[PDB]
């Protein structure tokens, strides 16, 4: 099932925009993690592929999603990133089950809608 | 009085590296505040001259400090912007009081040390 640009920008970015207007819960995923300027050196021996906001969102604005699963991939790569890295104690791996939550809610009408 | 770069980088710095030291404490102010970004977007209305560790440690670096009290003056700079901007009971209000602790125990002895 293949879908258009403009269709996937107007159905999704509302879901990607939900997890935006999440404070303080957004902010540790807004810009790609930085190993070097954040402190945490081993950041890529455990995390193969990186994911963040600002990616998924630039992904929706230039088109680069055909189906809405791969929107919804890049999404829980985020997700399963920050849940691998981080210890269940820590401040961003709530953050990340948070933003999860309010994920799961706005997705599933938007997907069920597109069929 | 005139001051080496060279020796002022050496005498100041390891001021500036307890700072980073300090895990959660010194993250929001390892970069410039970036207020798009962050989603805060009247922080221009209430700082007027942002600085931050960065900045700080890249003018140590270059040479662009002649004085000592420059040094100090832009690490009150960066405290005194986030005491302004920020809530007394904010993360960062709070990170920056334990930073300010941090600095004002090293300071003085190195001071002493240049004059
Ligand atoms: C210090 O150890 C870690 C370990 C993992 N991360 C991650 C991820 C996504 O794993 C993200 C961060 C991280 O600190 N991200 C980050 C980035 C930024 C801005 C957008 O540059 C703000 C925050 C942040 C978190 N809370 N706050 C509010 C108190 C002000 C800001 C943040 F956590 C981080 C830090
Ligand atoms: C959400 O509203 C505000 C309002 C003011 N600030 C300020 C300053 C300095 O005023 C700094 C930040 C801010 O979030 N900075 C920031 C940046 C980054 C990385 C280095 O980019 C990490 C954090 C941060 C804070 N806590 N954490 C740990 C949870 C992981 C990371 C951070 F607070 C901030 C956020």
């Amino acid at each position: 099932k293949i879908f258009k640009p403009e269709e996937l920008r107007q159905a999704l970015m509302p879901t990607l925009e939900a997890l935006y207007r999440q404070d303080p819960e957004s902010l540790p995923f807004r810009q790609p993690v930085d190993p070097q300027l954040l402190g945490i050196p081993d950041y890529f021996d455990i995390v193969k592929n990186p994911m963040d906001l600002s990616t998924i969102k630039r992904k929706l604005d230039t088109g680069q999603y055909q189906e809405p699963w791969q929107y919804v991939d890049d999404v829980w790569l985020m997700f399963n990133n920050a849940w691998l890295y981080n210890r269940k104690t820590s401040r961003v791996y709530k953050f990340c089950s948070k933003l999860a939550e309010v994920f799961e809610q706005e997705i599933d009408p938007v997907m069920q809608s597109l069929g």
